[PDB]
């Protein structure tokens, strides 16, 4: 059994909504440390890694370490009942359901049946990325949306002093550019001129959970996967690994 | 002829919108006291009783007592043209149309044809309810929406010290609970342990017109109709009687 | 080549969105004075005349006078990427594309291909209007929407001391009236009692670009076109000429 409590139910709902666009079923592992979940999208192109440490919860009691399998759409639909100011309680007793309770002026408790999800057969290659870019959330969210207007593919180019996202359709073309003079670009570390391209329909989902003022970390390499990392409630970490399009 | 004037056209529009989800055609009776309307939904499961006393109108002149029949959808579509700060004037001369005028920076006058509506052949049984619950509007609106996620039916249970709404679908389940310790519960009077169940699709419409901070009165009995009462502009009263599902 | 810069990208987007509801392809002529565009809708019922003087731009450099042909839907889709606080830059080099750049925390540059648009074979008759009405934007926007509820046609009537818009459907009817006592009516000049009627589906698009507090000028005549003029950023001028319905 466990009980974990999170203040601000909507914010937790938004996090599961983000992940649920990419992931249909996920194993969430509860330990004394926090909650972890690792899962691939249906095309097996994006890996999601979510870490929610104890410190982001108001009360956190994991009496025994336990992994539960969750339908993400169903989980999202329930969480969406939560208000911005609801307190959210997730509690598991021995039965195969998760109790999900919202506390405000009343106590409203849902029962979500759990499912059997087989955990990832992980064979991640070494990822010797050659470029790291830290940019403001707003730039990345804007840029992806700009590129989706234009193409189904977006190219990322990192050079010593500039980060460029470029996309080209039949008719239209966009280029989003960033040098260290721009407010949007917080850090750029480039070992070597680095270029790779990615499917935008994945990127469009990945960036939905980003706040405008978030620092977002990108790590990538030449025709290599993109690693995209950002924080949830400062200490929670949401990490995507996205296969390249080439 | 009559002329009644209501300050804040949108608020009047919202009231007719609420009722129009359940009622297609209604007889509104204008007297010196105020306006009354009583009507059943098309399934003959919900009775609506609306009372709008003189005191909620800025100017109120009913020269002769008169009942008019109104298509509610049409009435709603026109009222929806009104702005939050429009003044609304309803005036009837001898012709079979209602003049509906919005006054702001201009005077905009609609003509709504009236129709012949046969008034209710009322045979209401005695309703010896055994439970009264007064709760905050927000709890009832939340709870119904929670239950609609889960089921087409909702069960209400009232005991001496707790009010519970419960719903169960194929897969999901919710329970909304209230004791006198909760802010949501303002009054509970229970003669006898009381249980009844109701169609949620009716309840979902009934609660649309409720403000978050409204006191809502429920009266019900074992496998008996639910009476749901709340106020409009403090002195206007909107009362539903809803047949049980059993 | 030219470069013109406009502070507040959304506001420019809203202007092109307004025009794009009526106009599919337009020739924009850039001179030292400002930008002008004149075009007819596909039914050849509405003429649009837009004038954007230098003074509404933050920086304005037109090195050579040049006319470019623009697909308005495409232009609108790109401009819609702009934020309220983006700076917008339109720049043309010798190639047949317009560069459209949004500058905020990053610099985002789109390429829009240009097209060949044959310029208007203008034979405008003399328009001896007999009525001028200056009214508040809010009244005109409300009134058109009121009339569209009711009919596909709206009649405008101007007399010495009153302006009336009237519409009549099968069942419903509206009348929007204005005398100089109303706040909505800023100026009325009538040579002669003046009546004309117009298609509302045109008027509904024409009024979308009007702010609530705008002074809007109407000039019309008996069974004559309506001239509707209002300002953009105080000095830019948007003028429609709309053929009568009779």
């Amino acid at each position: 059994p466990f009980e974990v409590v999170f203040d601000g139910a909507k914010e937790f709902a938004d996090l599961i909504a983000t992940a649920s666009n990419l992931i249909d079923e996920a194993a969430f592992k509860f330990t004394e440390e926090g909650i972890s979940m690792r899962a691939m999208d249906p095309s097996r192109v994006v890996l999601i890694d979510l870490n929610l440490p104890e410190s982001i919860f108001s009360k956190y009691e994991v009496e025994e370490p336990e992994t539960i399998g969750i339908n993400m759409d169903q989980f999202k639909k329930i969480l969406k009942r939560g208000k911005a100011k609801d307190t959210l309680i997730l509690r598991k007793g021995d039965e195969n359901f998760l109790e999900i309770t919202f506390e405000g002026t009343a106590k409203r408790t849902f029962r979500l049946p759990l499912i059997d999800v087989e955990e990832l057969e992980l064979e991640l290659p070494e990822l010797p990325f050659t470029a790291k870019v830290v940019l403001l959330g707003e730039v990345l969210k804007e840029g992806i949306k700009d590129a989706s207007l234009v193409s189904d593919a977006i190219k990322f180019i990192a050079k010593e002093n500039e980060f460029t996202m470029k996309a080209e359709g039949e008719t239209n073309e966009v280029e989003i550019r960033l040098t260290l003079e721009d407010e949007g670009l917080l850090d750029l570390e480039v070992e070597e001129e680095t270029k790779s391209a990615y499917g935008i329909r994945y990127l469009s989902d990945m960036v939905k959970g980003i706040g405008k003022a978030d620092e977002v970390i990108l790590r990538f390499g030449n025709e290599m996967p993109l690693q995209m990392e950002y924080m949830i409630r400062d200490e929670g970490r949401l990490t995507f690994l996205l296969a390249p399009r080439v």
